């Protein structure tokens, strides 16, 4: 029993765009842009749509980089997050009521103000690796157990 989500990272050779989420799940943490996939749309179409909705950017080619499943103990639905990366965007990032975007240098990623799993897989994304991950959380701050592996095909 899992629900599909997307997460898009705008990753350029020396910087990455993250957005500080202002409301909903994960508010108060920096993250990529994404959300729930809708009925009748492909995962990739959902990722492109969520990127525009949350950041104001237009992406053409999106590259699959990872799949991470999240389990929150006591919550029945698993979150099946499909992670994508793009180095080619149009438009300038837009700050809205839902999100505050900011560019970060690759050696200045704000891990202390991100979901804790990001410290595990974000360095794989930075080195252009692809991965499958599973993280079991107790609440929103504690990782109880996890698995993470590099793959050739997402
Ligand atoms: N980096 C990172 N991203 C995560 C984690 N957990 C998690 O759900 N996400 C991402 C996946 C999605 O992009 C987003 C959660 O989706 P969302 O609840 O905001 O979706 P939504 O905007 O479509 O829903 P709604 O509130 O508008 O109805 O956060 C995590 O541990 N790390």
């Amino acid at each position: 029993a899992s629900r599909l989500y997307t997460l898009v990272l705008v990753l350029q050779p020396q910087r990455v765009l993250l957005g500080m989420k202002k409301r909903g799940f994960g508010a108060g943490r920096w993250n990529g842009f994404g959300g729930k996939v809708q009925e009748g749309e492909t995962i990739e179409d959902g990722a492109r749509r969520e990127l525009q909705e949350e950041s104001g950017l237009t992406v053409d080619a999106l590259h699959k980089v990872g799949q991470i499943v999240f389990e929150f103990v006591g919550e029945p639905e698993l979150m099946d997050v499909h992670v994508f990366c793009t180095d080619s965007i149009q438009g300038t990032p837009v700050e809205s009521d839902e999100m505050r975007p900011c560019w970060f240098q690759l050696d200045q990623i704000p891990f202390k103000d991100m979901w804790p799993d990001d410290s595990y897989w974000f360095p794989l994304l930075l080195q252009k690796k692809k991965f499958h991950g599973y993280f079991k959380f107790q609440g929103q701050d504690t990782i109880l157990d996890y698995t993470l592996r590099e793959v050739d095909t997402v």
